[PDB]
């Protein structure tokens, strides 16, 4: 009864029955998401006035899937899922000194040889006729960054290895889903669970070990993780960390390619002219660097556009303590308050035409989206890892649109799944051919 007088109802995702509901209802719509009620927002006003504070914090219940699925610890206190304002704030500022301009200038040596390896595996099986799976070798390619990026450690996916720590993530991330919507299943994802916690530990053991025995360890994430907890009582929060930063740092990353390629599997004027900006900014070398990133304008462009119709992650909750008049509709206190960039991409009030992929609306002399597209969020819960995302993708993107190209297998879908993301139904089942064909 306390929601009743709000507005709202009497390859598709929930995500699409609430931008329905946003357009037919209003700015302000109850609906139920991970069985709690909650009102979706989606006016501009609100989310400038919601996001952009440190007054509203997140609604700790809209987390309690990513803290513990099945009553084992998963994310728990870690830097996404912490809700509270100091506790998180403590850790932000320690974990974000890995993420200075400098730390990241450091890492294009990784980004680079991880996207040579996966266009070298593609480029041999480019007779246009071998099917491949872009979802799965993206995630593998994002994998494989993450792990050597983050923790100086070589997962090599791209190879074929570790096919249990691969397991372990697909079932964890389908115990998310299932919590937020059955004894093989609990068992699967519980011991899926466990065995990330324990490669953390594992890891974190070899890390302290080098340290002990005077081996040289470059500055990375795990560092400034490690510090975050310095004269902790215990590893649980270093653990919490581990697994945020192994997950968090490769799956929407994946997602946003593997969408990327779909999509423009289907714009071929749109990859031509990506095709010509590589030639011309990159040519021959082989190497990206660092001042490479900020020329390749365009495909910039292609990478945002892609977000706002394909968010990965799709937006964010916040807790509102009091009685507030939201858009000319009362909203109780203490309740979640749902944020979606998916939603507000998608409405004509706020985007023109808006299933139309135009690099265009994000050229240099284009009106800014104003609080209306926000895929790493906004305020201080912003990305933490927005500039590691946009280089490794950037990189990743140029060295396929340099050496391949790529055609969607007819019957390929392009429609969205929901796991803990968003990310394509299918494959992204490609042929290839090497430039020039
Ligand atoms: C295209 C890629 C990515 C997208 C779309 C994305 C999106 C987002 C969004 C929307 C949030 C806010 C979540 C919330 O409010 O609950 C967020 C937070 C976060 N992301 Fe990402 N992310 C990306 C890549 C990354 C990467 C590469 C890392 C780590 C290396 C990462 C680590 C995190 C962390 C730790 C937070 C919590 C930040 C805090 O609250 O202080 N993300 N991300
Ligand atoms: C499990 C998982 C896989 N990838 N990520 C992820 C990656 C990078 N940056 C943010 C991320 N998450 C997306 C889920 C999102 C959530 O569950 N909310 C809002 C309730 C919180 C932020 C989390």
């Amino acid at each position: 009864s306390r929601y009743e007088h709000i507005p709202g109802p009497p390859g598709r995702v929930l995500q699409d029955v609430f931008l329905d509901w946003a357009k037919k209802y209003g700015p302000v719509v109850r609906v139920n998401v991970f069985h709690k009620t909650s009102v979706i927002v989606t006016s501009p006003e609100s989310v400038k006035k919601f996001l952009m504070s440190t007054k509203y914090n997140k609604d700790s219940k809209m987390y309690r899937a990513l803290q513990t699925v099945f009553g084992e610890r998963l994310f728990g206190q870690g830097l996404v899922s912490e809700c509270n304002y100091e506790r998180w704030h403590k850790q932000r500022r320690v974990i974000d000194l890995a993420f200075s301009r400098s730390s990241l200038v450091s890492l294009m040596e990784t980004f680079n040889e991880k996207a040579e390896q996966l266009v070298e595996i593609l480029e041999a099986k480019a007779d246009g006729q071998t099917p491949v799976s872009m979802q799965d070798m993206l995630t593998y390619t994002a994998m494989d960054i993450l792990a050597k990026a983050a923790f100086g450690m070589e997962t090599s996916m791209l190879l074929g290895a570790q096919k249990p720590l691969s397991q372990a993530v697909k079932l964890m991330l389908e115990g998310i889903t299932a919590s937020r919507n059955k004894r093989k299943q609990l068992r699967e994802v519980r011991e899926s669970i466990r065995f990330l916690r324990q490669v953390g530990r594992d890891w974190v053991q070899r890390r302290r070990e080098a340290l002990k025995r005077g081996e040289e360890v470059p500055a990375d994430i795990l560092t400034q993780i490690l510090k975050a907890e310095e004269g902790a009582q215990d590893d649980e929060g270093l653990l919490d960390n581990f697994v945020t930063f192994f997950i968090a740092g490769h799956e929407t990353s994946a997602n946003h390619l593997a969408f990327t390629v779909m999509e423009l599997s289907r714009q071929p004027e749109i990859v031509a002219r990506l095709q010509a900006e590589v030639d011309e900014v990159i040519g021959s070398k082989r190497y990206l660097d660092f001042e490479d990133l900020g020329r390749l304008q365009y495909l910039s462009q292609v990478l945002k556009e892609s977000l706002r119709l394909y968010p990965p992650a799709w937006g964010t909750f916040r807790l509102l303590e009091e009685e507030t008049l939201i858009d000319g509709v009362r909203v109780p206190g203490n309740t979640p308050l749902l944020f979606s960039t998916y939603v507000m991409g998608r409405m004509d009030t706020y985007f023109e035409d808006p299933l139309t992929f135009n690099p265009d609306r994000f050229g240099p002399g284009a009106p800014k989206p104003r609080f209306t597209y926000f895929p790493f969020s906004l305020g201080h819960r912003s990305c933490i890892g927005q500039q590691f995302a946009q280089m490794e993708v950037k990189v990743v993107m140029a060295k396929l649109l340099q050496r391949l190209e790529f055609r969607l297998v007819p019957g390929q879908r392009f429609g969205l799944q929901e796991q803990a993301t968003l990310k394509p139904l299918d494959p992204v089942l490609c042929t290839l051919r090497p430039r020039g064909w």
